């Protein structure tokens, strides 16, 4: 199914560090439309977007909770992997945008990442019958300074356990990583513990921006397979569907002048811009494919998009979530966000459902 | 006139290989029977006009002790009775269940106490006053080319281990000097005698088992029938007999496996030796079967010189090759086979039975 992707963003509002510092309010949601207001009042930008939060007060219409944002956007994308699709949903955004504060969340108000886990295990629980039977998989892993490591594994005691591990390319399922501990959903309990884990050992540090920084990039996986009956009088539960989410957690460009910082700070901070740049030059080109242009797409520029091939295109029904502040300290960080984001809309991949036929005849019987 | 069947019996897994989960490497397709490497190097059949499957009792077509009687054993009492000579000869390497097959079990009888008791009963079809018959048996060894009898218990000396030699009569054929005979009417007494034969038989603690055989038996048993007719006078004199010759063969034995030393090694070369002449005289025999004029070295050894009338003319005989399913002999049930068949071994590699699920090639068409 050549498709889009669903685009969304969220507001936030200000915080303490405007109020030590004053910085006005800027951006404007018109119900819905954003609309942004140049500090100098010679211009305002505007965007449209699929979807639309305010975030930045709780009373005008257009407010939403994290569920509420949820049943906009991503329990659609658990509706099309029941059906049976991959489907991808990722952050974009600055520090101290909320970005984790929406997929993810806190423990008082998790994100959008744990309201489609439980979503996901009671809506299993909908047809936990042996009309289908369910198996549901998880990984969960990082990215810091081009490097991988293992959210979900308890690290050994050394002065250096930050296992690497590398990528590799199956010749039809694409990129994957080595040692990648895949382990079994029983429930979103386990998904949670699973979770709480790999936040924990992320390696994430306090600054000048916020008192807790993703100075590296979170990907979680989940992939359910269902084996279901065929139409024939003998082997029936010879059908399955698998479909592949992914839901990632990226880091902001934070920009030295303001994150002034040395060593393996700076380090991270380079890498960290270095990446996202290369994923906006990979949205770039896939707009322009969606606009029919014969573009070269390069995935292999680092490991995010290497990896997050098959979701930022490829085979699936994706999203993307965009943060925003209000405050014009950072207006220029916003305006490139929601350019970004309105870019992002004019996006299409062709996403179908994981039968697996493999050694069946159920496919080319259909 | 003779005519010979050539025929198989395949024997099942063993507690032992079943506990190993040993693979299977034989399989069959009607008569035609196939070994299938493990690593599907080569897939390989030899054809029998008939195939005992005593692999699994479910199996369509299981071949039961009394069915093989009845299926290659049985025909030639009728034939011996009819009155020409008959043989049945078995060869298969050790472990594969020869006796199993001849002499079988004292619960579950081979086809050696079928014809025994079967003979006996079917004489007492036919024993009228005007026909007198009289029954014998003789039993001998072949080792290193030498003829030793199987019915002289050993003595308190060093051996007992005469060796005797072989005279042709100018008129009859080949025979052995010096064999004492008995006489029978019961295989109670066919097996009194034969408690002593198969205890004074030379046999071998190999690697293969503890008990090989090293050295050729031939048992024979003789049928007297005296018959008498109206000749306008004093009715005697009308003698027509036959004889019976059953052929307890040796296994061949690649010295490169039987790593050892000695009078082993001697033995090992006597026995291929024998088995090569006796293919060669077999093949000739079946090309002249189908009717290819040709000169037969029977003289190349003892046995085939003894057997020579057994085997040629009016003579009835098949042989029966006795193997093993198991993956971990392969090579040794491929050899054997190979002795066996008397045209050529198939082979082929084929390792696409596999079309995916539920034949897609029914899809792809
Ligand atoms: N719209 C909002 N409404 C209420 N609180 C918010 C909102 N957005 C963010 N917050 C809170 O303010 C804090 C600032 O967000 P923060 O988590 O620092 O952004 P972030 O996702 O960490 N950016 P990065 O660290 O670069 O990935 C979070 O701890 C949130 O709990
Ligand atoms: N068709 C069969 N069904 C069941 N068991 C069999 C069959 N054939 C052989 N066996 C077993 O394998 C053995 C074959 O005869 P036996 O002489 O006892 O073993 P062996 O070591 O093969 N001796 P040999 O006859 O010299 O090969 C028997 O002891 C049986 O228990
Ligand atoms: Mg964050
Ligand atoms: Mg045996």
């Amino acid at each position: 199914f050549n498709s889009q992707v669903t685009v969304a963003v969220r507001v936030r509002p200000f915080s303490k560090r405007e109020k030590t510092e004053k910085a006005s309010q800027v951006v404007f949601t018109n119900g819905e439309e954003i609309t942004v207001e140049h500090p100098d009042m010679k211009q305002v930008y505007s965007f449209i977007y699929d979807v639309s939060f305010w975030s930045f007060d709780e009373c005008h219409p257009g407010y939403a909770s994290q569920t509420t944002v949820y049943e906009t956007l991503a329990a659609p994308l658990l509706d099309r992997a029941f059906e049976g699709y991959n489907t991808c949903l990722f952050a974009y955004g600055q520090t101290g945008s909320g970005k984790s504060y929406t997929m993810m969340g806190l423990n008082e108000e998790p994100g959008i990442i744990p309201r489609f886990c439980e979503d996901l295990f009671a809506q299993i629980a909908k047809k936990q019958t042996s009309e289908v039977s369910y198996h549901l998989e998880m990984s969960f892993f990082e990215v810091y300074n081009e490097k991988i490591h293992d959210l979900l594994v308890c690290k050994g005691e050394n002065g250096q356990r930050k296992q690497p591990l590398r990528a590799r390319e199956h010749p039809v399922s694409g990129p994957y990583v080595e040692g990648l501990s895949m382990n079994v959903v029983s429930s979103y309990s386990d998904i949670q513990s699973w979770l709480e884990l790999g936040n924990k050992q992320r390696a994430t540090a306090a600054t000048g921006m916020n008192d807790k920084s993703s100075r590296s990039h979170s990907v979680f996986t989940l992939v359910m397979t269902q084996t279901k009956t065929e139409v024939v009088e003998g082997e029936e539960h010879d059908h399955r569907i698998t479909s592949r989410i992914n839901l990632v957690d990226l880091a902001g460009s934070e920009r030295c002048s303001t994150a002034h910082s040395s060593g393996q700070r700076l380090k991270e901070g380079v890498s960290i811009n270095k990446s996202l740049l290369t994923l906006g030059k990979v949205i770039s080109a896939l707009s322009e494919q969606a606009n029919g242009k014969r573009v070269f797409i390069p995935y292999r520029e680092s490991t995010l998009t290497w990896l997050l091939k098959e979701s930022l295109g490829g085979n699936s029904k994706t999203a993307m979530i965009a943060t925003v502040s209000p405050a014009a300290s950072n207006i220029e960080e916003t305006l490139s966000t929601l350019r970004y984001a309105t870019q992002a809309r004019l996006i299409v991949n062709i996403a179908k459902v994981n039968e697996d036929m493999n050694a069946k005849l159920i496919r080319e019987l259909k």
